[PDB]
């Protein structure tokens, strides 16, 4: 609804997600369970509380 999935950059610790044909970039954050730990890992941005998780599980 207000969540967008994408993939994270290990080097940049960011999540890139697509919305309406437009890429957006958001900081994964520094928490050990939120930062990007593996390049291209599934990540999700929650628009509502402006939350990011770059360790989205399967």
């Amino acid at each position: 609804l207000s969540k967008f999935g994408g993939e994270c950059s290990l080097k940049h610790n960011t999540c890139t997600y697509l919305k309406g044909g437009k890429n957006h970039v958001v900081n994964c954050g520094s928490a050990a369970n939120k930062k990007c730990k593996s390049d291209r890992h599934h990540c999700e941005y929650d628009e509502h509380h402006k939350r990011v998780d770059c360790q989205t599980p399967v």
